[PDB]
């Protein structure tokens, strides 16, 4: 996450860190004790999910680790266009909830008026390094027309754009699958955007979670 700052320790209990071969890969969102929501392009072998983490460089009393027993990629996911970039991960062990481990409710209404949004993650910072401490930034949803002009013919109804006109606060590599939180609900998932990272002109592109509330419910209830 570029041009942001360290999160408040108690403000991200739904944040998951996804590992493969002992390295941070992506973010994720805890949405149910047994399920983590992430981006489909984060699919790697033997995924390890860490909940209750703030600083990845230290062991923390609140952390809970789980292997993934099931990875459910959306059936219409298209790697090339990042369309329908969503995946559900079933945890081997249901998450032990605490003040630092809690699910985040999803936004079900695609017509939600809120634009008081924030992003979070352990992705690349402005200096190019990977932070040990989780980063946070407030961003705003960008109109569909403006996003369509920024990325001609790349924006589907399954994507939502967000950014910041002032400093270009944006998500980056490693933040993928992480949450775009609007009005204390999950509104989007970090999917793709401008390289180098910066949202002043080209906003970040997020999976539009409200479009998937039926598919999520059917997967969890299967
Ligand atoms: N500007 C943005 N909002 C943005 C840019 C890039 C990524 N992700 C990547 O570049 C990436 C690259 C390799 C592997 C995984 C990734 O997520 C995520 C968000």
């Amino acid at each position: 996450l570029v041009h942001g700052g360290p999160c408040d320790k108690t403000s991200h209990p739904y944040q998951a860190a996804l590992y493969t071969s002992g390295h941070l890969l992506c973010g994720g969102v805890l949405i149910h004790p047994l399920w983590v929501l992430t981006a489909a392009h984060c699919k790697k072998p033997n995924l390890q999910v860490f909940l209750g983490k703030h600083n990845l460089g230290q062991q923390e009393s609140s952390q809970e680790q789980s292997s993934v027993v099931r990875a459910v990629i959306h059936p219409d996911y298209d790697a090339a266009s990042h369309d329908q970039d969503i995946m559900l991960l079933r945890l081997a062990r249901p998450a032990k909830l605490s003040e630092l481990i809690q699910p985040l409710p999803l936004e079900r209404d695609c017509s939600a008026q809120t634009t008081s949004c924030h992003i979070l993650g352990w992705g690349k910072t402005a200096d190019g390094d990977f932070p040990d401490t989780i980063q946070c930034a407030y961003i705003h949803l960008v109109s569909r027309e403006e996003c369509e002009h920024a990325y001609p013919g790349q924006i589907t109804q399954n994507m939502l754009c967000a950014g910041d006109e002032k400093y270009g606060k944006d998500s980056c590599q490693g933040d993928s699958g992480g949450p775009l939180v609007c009005g204390d609900h999950l509104r989007g998932l970090v999917s793709w955007g401008n390289i180098p990272c910066g949202s002043k002109e080209k906003p970040g592109v997020y999976t539009n979670v409200c479009r998937y509330t039926n598919w999520i419910q059917k997967t969890i209830q299967a």
